[PDB]
C-alpha cells in the first residue's frame, strides 16, 4: 500500500471508526458468541496474495465486531470506563506516522522532550506538590507508564533497590537475596490485583492491610501490621496507598499513612488508576491531601481523562530513586523511569487532549460523570427494595437487592442475560454487590434512568417469582 | 470534539500523515536542536480553553518536527528498522476506535481470539514447530508483547519460577531469596542489553559467554561456563541466544546450544528480534534451526515485519510454564502472559499488514532490504580504504576505513556533522566500526549509492588532511 492509497482508506477509515462510535448505541454491548468463536471463521494460513481493503473491512463488521465487547457504549457500565476521544485518536494517528522508537533522547529529542513538559502540564493540573515536577530544575518529574500495573511493578522495584541498598551499605556482606527474605510490602485488602502481581515479580512478601468500615487502609492498621512484622524481623519497604479502590470506589487515607511511611522510611507508592482524573476538580483535590508523603505517584489518563490507552501518568519526587532501579530539570533518559527500552510518542496523546478539551473541558466532562452517577444513587435511594454499599463519591455506584447474596446473583444474571446494559458484581465484605461505574464519554441522563427501569423492573419480576 | 469533527480533521490527519512520509526525503533526518530546546517554546501551563486544531498541526510542523530524528527517511541508516506500514497505521485507527481493554477474555472476546490466530499465522509463515503453535489442542501458543525487552524479561521471570520450583522440590526449606543468590543467567558477549535489564530486574546474576570469531555463541564456550558455575555452587537456569547481534548482526548458534540447553535442564530463550522476520524467507530459515530446542522464541515485527510498534512476537511451547510466572488450544487469557494486565486490540495490526501484503509482499520486502545490503557491501568491497568487518547476512553491513580508530571516528563525526545520513558506530572487538543498517520501507538503490558516495567523499577528504 503507498500513500496515494493511504490518503484514500486512511479517510475511509475514519469514516468507519466515526460511524462505529455515533452508532455504538445501536450495538449489543456484551457478545453473544462463544470461546472459540473466532478460529474457525478465518483461514489457517495468512494469503500469499494480498487480500482487498473491502474485503478486511466486512471481515471486520462480520467476524470482529460480533466478539467486541463495546466498552464506549453509554450502556457499558462495567469496569471502570476506558479512555475514548478523538483528539487522542487524532494524536495517535500522528504518533504512528512519525514512528519513532524513543529509547534515547538522539532517537528524537521531541518524543522525549514533549512528554517531560506533558506531566509538567498534568501535575499543575492536580496541583500535585512542586517536588513531583521537573521544570527547570526540579529532582522529581514525570513518565508516562504503559500501565499503572506497569507503574506499581517500577516503583516496587526502585524501593526494593533502594532498601537494598540502605541494608548493604550498614552491612557490606548482605546479599540482594538475604535482603528480599525479609522484605515486606502492604497495600489494603481492596488494592487492585496489579500489586500482587508487582509482589510476586519483585520477590517478596505482599501483606494486606485490613480496611475501616469506608474500606480505607488506615493508620491503626497499617501500624499493628508493622509493628508485627518488625518483631518477626521482617522489613517493611513498600506501601500502596490506593485513592479509588476497584471494589467501591474508598479512598486510602495518605495523611494517616504518610507520616508512618516517612518516620519508617517505606516507600509510599500512590495508586489513584481512576480516581486520579478527578483531582483536576479543586472539589475533589481534597482527598489527594497527603501525596506529599508519596515516593511516587500514579493514575491512568487512559482510565479517566481521555487518553487511549496507554496512558499511565507517574510521577516521583526523586528520579535518581527511580532511576537507581534500572541501570535535575531536563529529563534525557526514559529509558531508566521503565520496563521497557522502547516507547512511541504518547506524549502526542496528552498534548491534543488537553489542547483540545481544555482543563475546563476535562473539568466538565468528569463533574457530568459524577452527577450521572449521583443520579443512579439518587434512583437507588428512594427504592426501598435496594441499598447503597459503600459511600459515592465519584462514578461509582455499589448497590444490591435487600437480601440474599443469591437473590443479587440472580439478579445480575438476569441484566447479564438481557443484554441491554453490562455491570459487574464484587464482594464487599463476603456480600455480593452489583457495581454501576459510569464509564462512556457518550452517556447521558437518559441512559442511566432507562438502566435503572430496566434493573428495577428485572428485580420487580424476581422478587414476584420468589 | 464529535464524530462530525473528527470525520473533518481525521481526515486532515490521515493528508498530513502522507505528506509526511511521502516528503520526507526533503527533511534533515537527525536534528540540530539540543537538549532541552522544547520547554521554552511551549506554554508552561495547559490551556483553560480549546486550542484550534489548525494551531495544533502548526505546532507539529514549527516546534515537533525540528526536534524528530526521522526514522523512516530513506537516510536514516541508524540503529535497526521500525516497522511503518500504512495497512499497520489503519489498523492502529481501528484498534483505537474499538477501544477495547483485552484484560479478560470477557473484555472483548476478539481481542484475545485474533492474537492467538494472527500468532499463528505468523507462527507458520517462519514455519515454527507445531510445538509453538497454538491451534486447537497445542500446549504452546503466541503473545504479543510490548517489546522484546519486555519479552525477555518474560521469559526469565517463567524460567526463574520453574527453577525455584525445582529447587525447592529438592529442599523444601529454600526460600526465593536463597534460590536467587544461587542463579546464574547467561547470553552472549554481543547480546542486547535488555537481557542484562532483565537479569537486574529479575535479581539474578547475567554472565556473558565470549563469543567466536564470527560473534557467535558456541557450545564450547556455553559449557566451560556452565561447568566453572556449577562446580562454583552456582545454578544455571536461562540462556538467551541471539539471531541478529545489534553490534555486526551475528547468529548464536542454536544447533549446538539448544542440546546443551536441553541436557542440563536450562530454559533457553532466543531474542531474534531484528533478524526473525527474514525467516519468513526460505532462503534464511536454515539460521533458526534449532529452535526447536528453545523453551521460548521472541522476534519483533516491529522491526523488520512492518507491524509498527508495539508489536514484538513471543511464543512458547508449553503455557504453563509461562503462565505459573504470574500466578490447550484455546487461549483465553493473555494476561497471565505478560507483565502488564491492560493491553490493547494489537493483532489487529499483525491482521492488515499480512492481508494487504500478502506472504509475498513481505518476502519481497526482506529480500529487497537484504539486496541493498549487498548492494553497500559491494560498494566498500570494490574500495580498497575500506574494510568489512563481519559476514553481511541481512540489512546491515559494518564497515571502516583502513587505519586506526581515531580515523574512523572523526570519519563517523564527519558523516554526522554533514548531516545528509545517519549511521551508528558500534566495537567489535576493541575495534570502532561503522554501520550501516538499511532502515526505511522506502530505500531504494539510488539512495544505497548516494549514501556511499557521501561517505566516499569525506573519507577522502579526511585521508589527505592526515
Ligand atoms: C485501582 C487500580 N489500580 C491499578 C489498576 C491497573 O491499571 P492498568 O494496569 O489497567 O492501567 C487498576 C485497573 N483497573 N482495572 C479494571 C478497572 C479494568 C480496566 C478498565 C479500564 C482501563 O483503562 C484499564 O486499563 C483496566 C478492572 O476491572 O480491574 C485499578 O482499578
Ligand atoms: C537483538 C535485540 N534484542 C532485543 C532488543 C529489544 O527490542 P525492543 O525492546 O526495542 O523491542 C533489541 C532492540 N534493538 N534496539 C535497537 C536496534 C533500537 C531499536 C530499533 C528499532 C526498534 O523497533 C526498536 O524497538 C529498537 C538498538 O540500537 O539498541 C535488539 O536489537
Amino acid at each position: 500500500m503507498n500513500a496515494s492509497d493511504f490518503r484514500r482508506r486512511g479517510k475511509e477509515m475514519v469514516d468507519y471508526m466515526a460511524d462505529y462510535l455515533e452508532g455504538i448505541e445501536g450495538r449489543q454491548v456484551y457478545p453473544d458468541v462463544q470461546p472459540g468463536y473466532l478460529r474457525p471463521l478465518i483461514p489457517a494460513t495468512a494469503p500469499q496474495e494480498p487480500d482487498t481493503f473491502e474485503d478486511i473491512l466486512q471481515d471486520v463488521e462480520k467476524i470482529i465486531m460480533p466478539g467486541v465487547t463495546h466498552w464506549h457504549s453509554p450502556y457499558f457500565f462495567a469496569y471502570f470506563p476506558t479512555a475514548s476521544s478523538y483528539p487522542a485518536m487524532l494524536a495517535d494517528m500522528l504518533c504512528g506516522a512519525i514512528g519513532c522508537i524513543g529509547f534515547s533522547w538522539a532517537a528524537s529529542p521531541a518524543c522525549t522532550e514533549l512528554e517531560t513538559v506533558m506531566m509538567d502540564w498534568l501535575g499543575k493540573m492536580l496541583q500535585l506538590p512542586e517536588a513531583f515536577l521537573a521544570g527547570e530544575a526540579g529532582e522529581g518529574g514525570g513518565v508516562i507508564q504503559g500501565s499503572a500495573s506497569e507503574a506499581t511493578l517500577v516503583a516496587l522495584l526502585a524501593a526494593r533497590t533502594k532498601v537494598v541498598r540502605r541494608l548493604q551499605a550498614a552491612s557490606p556482606g548482605l546479599t540482594q537475596g538475604a535482603v528480599l527474605e525479609k522484605l515486606v510490602a502492604y497495600a489494603s485488602d481492596q488494592a487492585h490485583s496489579s500489586v500482587e502481581r508487582a509482589g510476586l515479580i519483585g520477590g517478596v512478601k505482599l501483606k494486606a492491610i485490613p480496611s475501616d468500615g469506608k474500606f480505607a487502609m488506615r493508620a491503626s492498621a497499617l501500624q499493628e501490621a508493622l509493628e508485627r512484622d518488625k518483631a518477626a524481623g521482617l522489613i517493611p519497604f513498600f506501601v500502596v496507598a490506593t485513592l479509588g479502590t476497584t471494589s467501591c470506589c474508598s479512598f486510602d487515607n495518605l495523611l494517616e499513612v504518610g507520616p508512618i511511611c516517612h518516620e519508617e522510611d517505606i516507600w509510599l507508592h500512590v495508586d489513584a488508576a481512576y480516581a486520579g482524573s478527578a483531582f483536576i476538580c479543586p472539589e475533589f483535590r481534597h482527598l489527594l491531601n497527603g501525596v506529599e508523603f508519596a515516593d511516587s505517584f500514579n493514575f491512568n489518563p487512559h482510565k479517566w481523562l481521555l487518553v487511549n490507552f496507554d496512558c499511565s501518568a507517574m510521577w516521583v519526587k526523586r528520579r535518581t530513586d527511580l532511576t537507581g532501579a534500572f541501570k535535575s530539570g531536563l529529563i534525557t533518559d526514559y529509558r531508566h523511569w521503565q520496563l521497557p527500552l522502547g516507547r512511541r510518542f504518547r506524549s502526542l496523546k496528552m498534548w491534543f487532549v488537553f489542547r483540545m478539551y481544555g482543563v475546563k473541558g476535562l473539568q466538565a466532562y468528569i463533574r457530568k460523570h459524577v452527577q450521572l452517577s449521583h443520579e443512579f444513587e439518587a434512583f437507588v435511594l428512594q427504592d426501598p427494595r435496594f441499598e447503597v454499599c459503600a459511600e459515592v463519591t465519584l462514578g461509582l455506584v455499589c448497590f444490591r437487592l435487600k437480601g440474599s447474596d443469591g437473590l443479587n446473583e440472580a439478579l445480575l444474571e438476569r441484566i447479564n442475560s438481557a443484554r441491554k446494559i453490562h455491570l459487574v458484581p464484587c464482594r464487599l465484605r463476603g456480600q455480593f454487590v452489583l457495581r454501576f461505574a459510569i464509564c462512556s464519554r457518550k452517556v447521558e441522563s437518559g441512559h442511566v434512568r432507562l438502566a435503572w427501569e430496566h434493573i428495577r423492573g428485572l428485580a420487580a419480576e424476581l422478587l414476584a417469582a420468589e
